């Protein structure tokens, strides 16, 4: 299995959101789910303007590839600005939060090293 | 540990390549063996017009997030175009190859369910 995505290839895949994180939308581009893929996931994510991802952690590590615009990344207290071009670690369990405080939409891929999304319990940090 | 990495991050580290691999050169961005992150390591890679990244196999699954450039995907043997905003998903095992025929740099992400590169053992295919 080798395959290739981008977001014309899931044009007919609706936007997941919920009114818990206002500004937020993503959808899935490398996924058991709908691909059947396995050992790594993908998604591609938005913050708009405003938006943010509040402090939480899961179990996997994640990265994130940031694709457009820029952000704050909340390194569990500590503050770092980020943008297109960058690409971020993030610890499994480590708390973390996406502030988008820019012009542009806020893009980035997340990866974990799971089959899929929908198996990674998110906790908020509080 | 969580933590921000871009291109100027690593200037400090020579670009790495290989004999069989003409015209591909590689950093490693977030890797055990340069930052003590574990769970998934990602790398940046460069393929220079008329680079080849030959038909080679390894047991993790890959993903290759691809940032500028064009370049024809060997799925096992079925080729696809592939060019900035793509991403790729390489199943374990799965043969593949990567080349440039264009005229700018192909450049990538590339990101694996290990802690680091260094787990990776590469093998060549047909
Ligand atoms: C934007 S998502 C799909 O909620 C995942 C982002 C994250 O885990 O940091
Ligand atoms: C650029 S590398 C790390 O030599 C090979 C990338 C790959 O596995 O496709
Ligand atoms: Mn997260
Ligand atoms: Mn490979």
């Amino acid at each position: 299995m080798i395959f290739v995505k981008n977001l014309a290839s899931v044009l007919s895949q609706e936007w997941s959101s919920t009114e818990k994180y206002p500004g937020v939308r993503w959808k899935f581009l490398i996924d058991a789910d709908f691909d059947g893929s396995s050992g790594l996931s993908l998604g591609f994510a938005e913050i708009a303007p405003g938006g943010d991802l509040t402090l939480h952690y899961h179990s996997p590590a994640e990265i994130a590839v940031v694709t457009n615009g820029k952000g704050i990344l909340n390194k569990s207290g500590k503050l770092e600005t980020i943008k297109k071009g960058d690409v971020v670690y993030i610890a499994g369990n480590a708390e973390h939060a996406l502030k988008n405080n820019g012009k542009e939409t806020l893009e980035f891929y997340w990866i974990f090293p799971t089959d899929r999304f929908s198996e990674v319990e998110y906790f908020p940090a509080k």
